[PDB]
């Protein structure tokens, strides 16, 4: 079974003998060189449709937490910019730091930010989310930068809910939470495919990185710190750095939606 982590034991650099795709030629995440990046002004605006949303349970995993939301229709979905046909979201989560300087997954510049949200959308014509996960355009993750600073108020009821899923499989509803509170004020994106960023590391993913980062204060960041690795009545190890660092780009090109 799964022992992958983020350990010296059991992270990043071990994944490869598991999972050898770890070595990939479109591995996930990447520096974005933003003097490299090309404005397309072929892309379309993106449509971000969360209007509909229905959130329904949020989940310590053991890696991170994540927020489900019912897919089995199209209520909340991202279309556009890079992406043909429609993409539902399945769920959020969010990769973080020990410390405010270092947490996100991608990169700008090699400037690392104190935290990464992943909403995670799959397209619909495979029909279900493990059928998409085959598929190189299976995926589509918008990826969204948290900087340390002011209070990000559509964060605070996921923050509030951490208490009561401490430990490695503790669940809680978490219904009528409204994902548009998490986006900054633009949509300029960076976009380039890839994986999976955790094991199996699946080549199935068109990323989409917003330019824009969110703020979100020390309180905040402080309460997914206190998060566990381990399950209940189980040695206590602190949920920090639960990123992967930036991977080969080989011949991949990221293209942005702005000048
Ligand atoms: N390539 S990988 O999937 O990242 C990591 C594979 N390594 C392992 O299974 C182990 C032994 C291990 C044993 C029991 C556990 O409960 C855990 Br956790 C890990 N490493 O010490
Ligand atoms: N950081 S991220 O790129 O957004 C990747 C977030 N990780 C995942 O969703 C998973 C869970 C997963 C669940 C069911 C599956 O069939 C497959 Br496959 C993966 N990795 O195991
Ligand atoms: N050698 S591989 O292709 O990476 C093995 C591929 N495994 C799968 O698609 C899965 C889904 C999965 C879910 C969660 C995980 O944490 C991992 Br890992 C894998 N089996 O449950
Ligand atoms: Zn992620």
């Amino acid at each position: 079974s799964h022992h992958w982590g983020y350990g010296k034991h059991n992270g990043p650099e071990h994944w490869h003998k598991d999972f050898p795709i770890a070595k990939g030629e479109r591995q996930s995440p990447v520096d974005i060189d933003t003097h490299t990046a090309k404005y397309d002004p072929s892309l379309k605006p993106l449509s971000v449709s969360y209007d509909q949303a229905t959130s329904l349970r949020i989940l310590n995993n053991g890696h991170a937490f994540n927020v489900e939301f019912d897919d089995s229709q199209d209520k909340a979905v991202l279309k556009g910019g890079p992406l043909d046909g429609t993409y539902r979201l399945i769920q959020f989560h969010f990769h973080w730091g020990s410390l405010d300087g270092q947490g996100s997954e991608h990169t700008v510049d090699k400037k690392k930010y104190a935290a990464e949200l992943h909403l995670v959308h799959w397209n619909t014509k495979y029909g279900d989310f493990g059928k998409a996960v085959q598929q190189p355009d299976g995926l589509a993750v918008l990826g969204i930068f948290l900087k340390v600073g002011s209070a990000k108020p559509g964060l605070q009821k996921v923050v509030d809910v951490l208490d009561s899923i401490k430990t490695k499989g503790k669940s809680a509803d978490f219904t009528n939470f409204d994902p548009r509170g998490l986006l900054p004020e633009s949509l300029d994106y960076w976009t380039y495919p890839g994986s999976l960023t955790t094991p199996p590391l699946l080549e199935c993913v068109t990323w989409i990185v917003l330019k824009e980062p969110i703020s979100v204060s020390s309180e905040q960041v402080l309460k997914f710190r206190k998060l566990n690795f381990n399950g209940e009545g189980e040695p206590e190890e602190l949920m920090v750095d639960n990123w992967r660092p930036a991977q080969p780009l080989k011949n991949r090109q990221i293209k942005a939606s702005f000048k």
